[PDB]
């Protein structure tokens, strides 16, 4: 539907950071709430890299971390799209020091549409695409 | 929408971090929504508290037009969710549009209770504050 800017820019953003950042206390809730704030087709897709043994959390653990940072995001609400640029740190833990940053692109479409949902998704956010790009 | 108290963290932490900065800055091209934002978010007492100020012919908005500006900057935020009890401080700095540079920043601790209602709402109200969140109890006091 329609929410105003700062909502859409709060799921959004939400969004990027649970999917983009990795630390396995938090890897299950970061995993279900990618699934109710995305669109089946673009949900297997972020699934992909959970299943079997070789999944990120089977392979990774805790070995190791990387956290987000929202930098900017920019708006299109009559077409249901944003442009979102995040940046990256990743940090094993016997690292010495965090590795240097890099920065990221994600353009996004969302649209808006269950009591587990209340303290995740109440609004019905979901995202129809995505594509994450360097810079 | 419903009555809670609390949403978790990041959506309480959103709407009170919102209030504030509806709240506590002042934009004359802005400052119409914001109004309407802070009476929304607000119960009837503490919604006559703040809409004192723009009462008159001395009201806010009146005097100051768009002479001079407020923006707020989100320092902290504490939340005790089972009481729906928070605890943020943030940063104001103000310029004055007859001025080269701006003023220096005033810190500031906001102490606030929430909580969420399933209230009747139109489309302009739902677009604005579809959880029907609103601040029980605001409080601000310097650091
Ligand atoms: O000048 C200020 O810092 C100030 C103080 C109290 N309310 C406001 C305000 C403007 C729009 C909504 O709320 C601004």
């Amino acid at each position: 539907t329609s929410y105003g800017d700062e909502i859409d820019k709060f799921w959004l953003t939400q969004y990027v950071i649970h999917r983009e950042s990795y630390d396995f206390y938090s890897v299950q809730v970061d995993y279900t709430a990618v699934g109710l704030m995305s669109t089946p087709n673009v949900a297997e897709s972020y699934q992909s890299k959970f299943k079997g043994r070789n999944g990120l959390d089977k392979v990774l653990g805790d070995s190791e971390t990387t956290r987000v940072k929202i930098n900017s995001v920019i708006l299109d609400k009559p077409h249901g799209v944003a442009t979102i640029r995040f940046t990256t740190v990743r940090r094993v833990r016997s690292n010495p020091v965090d590795d240097q940053p890099q920065r990221w692109i994600a353009i996004m479409g969302y649209e808006y549409k269950n009591a587990e949902q209340r303290y995740v998704n109440p609004l019905g956010f979901r995202v129809t695409s995505y594509r994450v790009n360097p810079e």
